[PDB]
């Protein structure tokens, strides 16, 4: 852990909802999210990285304009942190708030409804495009002028293996038993990780991902 050490610093675009519009000034990080905005405590903050718009509009050439931030629902966006370079457990010191990684972003059958894309939650989830969630560690006073510092590294879970594990594997134990390891996971990760582990099994997907018609 040099990382730590790096001082390492990344501005940040911030949107909240009435949808999501951007803001400009400083506003309250409190422990349900941002103020004027909407497992509550594990998921305040959505990430979703910038770098993944120019996948999505190279792909549907046709509503690359759909593909903008905050398009997928996002509050923070970033250049320069995605799924392999991003820990589960990662704490990050935001103007004077404290918040953790807690798990990345579940794709869901409604994404296709806005996007008039019938399969881009599966295309999603198997690419591992999706992002990212933060609990918030210590509310306070955030800003868009304020870059995002990492302060400390406590996993060695990235966010991508994480997804890897819960979506791209057939079935392990170890590999499940090394995911609840990991620092700052979410309650319904933590959750689902356990029942995989005394069920034997891995639950369904397509409800999820295609609604009715899964």
């Amino acid at each position: 852990f040099l990382v730590e050490r790096e001082q390492m610093r990344y501005p940040v675009d911030v949107y909240t909802g009435k949808a999501k519009i951007q803001v400009d000034g400083e506003l309250m990080l409190t422990e349900l999210g941002l103020e004027g905005d909407e497992g509550g405590p594990d998921r305040a903050l959505c990430h979703y990285p910038r770098e993944h718009y120019l996948y999505w509009a190279r792909e549907f050439p046709e509503q690359a304009e759909l593909f903008v931030a905050p398009a997928f629902g996002e509050n923070l966006s970033t250049d320069g942190l995605t799924e392999s370079n991003v820990y589960m457990g990662d704490i990050f010191r935001w103007g004077e708030a404290l918040i953790q990684v807690s798990q990345p972003r579940s794709p869901c059958y409604k994404l296709n409804y806005h996007f008039d894309i019938s399969d881009i939650a599966q295309l999603m989830q198997n690419t591992g495009k999706v992002g990212w969630l933060y609990s918030v560690i210590a509310p306070g006073k955030v800003s868009a002028d304020a870059p995002l510092e990492l302060v400390s590294r406590v996993s060695d879970v990235t966010v991508q293996e994480a997804a890897a594990i819960a979506w791209h594997m057939p079935f392990d134990d170890d590999q499940y038993h090394r995911l609840l390891s990991a620092a700052g996971l979410s309650k319904s990760w933590t959750r689902t990780m356990q029942k995989r582990r005394l069920s034997g099994k891995i639950e369904d997907f397509s409800r999820r991902l295609w609604g009715k018609e899964g």
